């Protein structure tokens, strides 16, 4: 579904005790496996020591004459000596009845417990991930001194329970994969795992048990002399920067769950070990959440309140951007709120900003969550050869407040960002939206200034700017250091609200990672890696699908000769929409949009090699309508291909503004002494008399205005009752010179009125010609 929403703690340690509960349903008798193995080897020895007797007996009581009483008093005692062989081998045979009705249950358990194990560690790959690349990320070449603080009393104990863990899901999953591919055959294929059961439930010293109490232990740090592992780690991770995805909350929490996770699963591994060895029933259900509790209510009352809410971009790129007008928009629909943003640099720079409905107490709606992508982000943040002048300012809102529209507008260089934000009113999870404020920096004068020169291209914010799990933001801002040309941005979350509100206090917990795959993408199983594709259809048993001819080892779309994969997605189309095709291949692929009835190719590659994956990124319209139109992808007629990652993105993208014409001909004033005839507006000097005409000229803007100069010494002033002159010119030779210039209004926005006068006596001035234009 493309949403990988995590549960939290609160929902690991529910589905732990689900398995347990699971696991508790089996019912393996009232003797221990050991227990049965034993009584089975003691009445075998016993059956074949009778049965030798038995035999003797026999083999010497047929044989002699044995007389008439001495043969009826054989015969009884053998008779007795049979019944008695019968009653063990009676016995014996009950024993290996109930061990050949307990070894199917115990696997069935067994494969039971490691599904349902996958399934709940299925959510902490992506936790998993960001703390290896937390790890990667630390400065560990100077935090040597802390990080031997926190890995030296926790290492053994977390050692010991990831060898368990491990050890114990490859033995399951070697005995069901044994028996995927009769009692004594199973015994011989699961001793390597009762041998393993055994020794992590050996009620000993330094056992199982001890060293997950005292994982625990250091986790929370009970005893005087040691310190809390969990509030040295979050120390390290926190002092510094740690320039990956989310901020310190986020990271703190990521460890917290990989620590508690993990012992979710130890403790999951002692219980499906004990009952494994039909050992007594003892729900661990107490004592886990006992654990996990404290392990939360320490992260939330020593170490929360003091991590801050602040995440910026992973990483940087170097890049050189362009110029001339460019608006975004990160517009969210009423009820909405933005929760995260992505900036992608692979082929063309792209930024998703995710935005979705709240439910009570900051949390995300996975139903809800959409994205909004843009193109050529890095056209808005850098320029190309000239200087470019940011108005940054950390646009922070009041609690309570959800950001919904993020504005960037770059004009003439000038990148000034404005931000809107609505009341959320947490207690009922409903997005005001007649209260809201704008913090903007349209009206700023103060800037910083950044040139490009040539190759030295800005370093553009490049990665995840989201917290660990999507979150409302109250503060977003741009931050610009003049010094290595490198650009931030920095968001504050609210990821500890909800944190307070639904999982360290263990309620229900909805959390959404920021998506690494565009969920926008109107190209159904985008990625081949679902089985039985009904989007895509191959015409032939031409061209197939690759389990491994893809990037990893992703199913890649082969194509040999005339077959070809098409896909309908005509209904998803919007008319009169831009769309971004990207697409990874291999060799010289051809892709095209058919439009089933009158084939045509809307878009066509046609060409393209490449011995090894590349990606390629196309900008496509679609325009009359479609209704139906089916991508195909083919080889070349006489070459192989391989396709993959087929994504078709609804972008979003603004053009420049042409400018309304501010200045016109049929609203000027005349005053005294003007004559009016045709296009000619004659002003005469000496007399008192001039042409004026009001002007809605804005702040910080530049407009160009085009003239025809005519009569001696025209004076032509752009200005203010006030006093304020922003464009004067006075003509000196004014045979049919015209003059072309431009004028900037920095802040004083209101009624300005161009005035024509003249400063010679003589010299009747004819004025034509009149346009005024904001450039962009």
């Amino acid at each position: 579904s493309f949403i990988d929403v995590f549960n939290g703690i609160y929902g690991f340690a529910t589905g732990i005790q689900d398995i347990f509960n699971m696991i508790f349903g089996t019912d393996t008798g009232d003797l221990t496996l050991e227990e049965v193995l034993k009584n089975q080897e003691l009445l075998y020895d016993i059956s074949g020591k009778l049965e030798g007797i038995s035999g003797d007996l026999s083999e010497i009581i047929a044989q002699g004459n044995l007389n008439t009483e001495l043969a009826k008093e054989l015969l009884k005692i053998a008779n007795e000596q049979n019944n008695v062989l019968t009653d063990v081998n009676n016995k014996l045979n009950a024993i290996n009845s109930m061990l050949h009705i307990y070894l199917p249950k115990i696997t069935n358990m067994l494969s039971d417990v490691m599904k349902q194990n996958y399934a709940l560690s299925l959510q902490i790959e992506y936790l998993s991930k960001q703390l290896q690349e937390i790890s990667d990320k630390l400065d560990v070449i100077n935090l040597n001194v802390l990080i031997n603080c926190t890995c030296t009393e926790i290492t053994p104990a977390y050692q010991r329970i990831k060898y368990v863990n491990e050890k114990f899901d490859e033995l399951t999953l070697a005995t069901e994969k044994t028996l995927r591919a009769i009692a004594n055959d199973t015994l011989e294929n699961l001793t390597e795992l009762t041998e393993l059961a055994k020794s992590v439930t050996k009620n000993d010293m330094d056992s199982f048990e001890f060293y997950l109490h005292t994982f625990h232990d250091v986790l929370i740090g009970n005893n005087l002399f040691g310190r809390s592992a969990l509030k040295t780690a979050a120390e390290l991770i926190t002092k510094d920067e740690i320039k990956t995805s989310g901020s310190e909350i986020g990271k703190v929490y990521s460890f917290l769950i990989v620590l508690t996770c993990l012992q979710a699963k130890a403790f999951l591994t002692l219980t499906a070990c004990r009952k494994l060895l039909g050992l007594s029933d003892i729900d661990y259900t107490n004592i886990l959440n006992q654990h996990l509790n404290d392990e939360k209510n320490v992260f939330r009352d020593n170490i929360l309140p003091t991590l801050s809410n602040k995440f910026s971009n992973p990483n940087y790129v170097k890049t050189i951007g362009s110029d001339n007008y460019a608006k975004v928009i990160l517009e969210a629909e009423p009820g909405y709120a933005l929760v995260g943003f992505e900036i992608i640099n692979d082929r063309i720079p792209v930024l998703k900003a995710y935005k979705a409905k709240l439910k009570q107490n900051y949390q995300v709606d996975h139903q809800s969550l959409s994205e909004i992508v843009y193109l050529d982000i890095d056209k808005l943040f850098c320029p190309k050869n000239s200087e470019q002048k940011y108005y940054t300012k950390s646009l922070t809102f009041p609690d309570g407040y959800v950001i919904t529209k993020i504005t960037f507008e770059k004009k003439l260089n000038n990148l000034r960002y404005e931000a809107t934000a609505n009341f959320y009113d947490p207690s009922t999870g409903d997005i005001d939206l007649n209260e809201k404020q704008v913090e903007s920096t349209f009206l700023q004068a103060d800037y910083i200034s950044i040139n490009v020169s040539d190759d030295d291209g800005v370093y553009m914010p490049l990665g995840v700017i989201s917290e660990t799990f999507l979150s409302p933001i109250n503060s977003f801002e741009l931050e610009v250091d003049e010094k290595s040309k490198i650009l931030t941005l920095t968001c504050k979350s609210y990821l500890r609200e909800y944190l307070l509100e639904s999982d360290l206090i263990n309620k229900e917990t909805s959390l959404i990672a920021p998506p690494n795959v565009f969920i926008s993408n109107i190209v159904e199983n985008w990625n081949i890696e679902a089985d039985n594709l009904e989007p895509w259809v191959a015409n032939n048993k031409n061209a197939y699908v690759d389990s491994t001819g893809g990037i990893e080892g992703s199913k890649a779309l082969f194509t040999q000769g005339d077959g070809e994969f098409s896909q309908f997605i005509g209904d998803k189309l919007k008319p009169n929409t831009d769309y971004i095709i990207q697409y990874t291949v291999k060799g010289k692929p051809a892709i095209y949009l058919k439009n089933k009835n009158t084939g045509y190719t809307m878009y066509e590659d046609t060409n393209g090699s490449s011995e090894e994956f590349q990606t390629i990124a196309v900008n496509y319209t679609s325009e009359t309508d479609p209704s139906q139109t089916h991508l195909v992808f083919k080889s070349q007629s006489g070459y192989e291909a391989w396709g993959d990652n087929f994504i078709i993105l609804e972008c979003k993208a603004f053009e420049t503004p042409e400018g309304p014409e501010l200045i016109k001909f049929d609203d000027w004033i005349s005053f005294g002494t003007t004559y009016i005839r045709d296009d000619v507006l004659t002003i005469d000097p000496s007399r008192g008399g001039y042409f004026r005409q009001s002007l809605k000229l804005d702040s910080y803007s530049t407009y160009n205005l085009s003239f025809s100069f005519s009569g001696l010494w025209a004076k032509v002033i752009i200005k203010n009752s006030h006093g304020v002159v922003l464009f004067e010119k006075v003509s000196q030779q004014s045979s049919y010179v015209d003059i072309s210039e431009s004028f900037t209004t920095t802040s004083n926005k209101e009624g300005f009125f161009i005035e024509l006068t003249g400063d010679s006596r003589g010299g009747f001035g004819s004025f034509r010609d009149f346009s005024m234009k904001e450039k962009f």
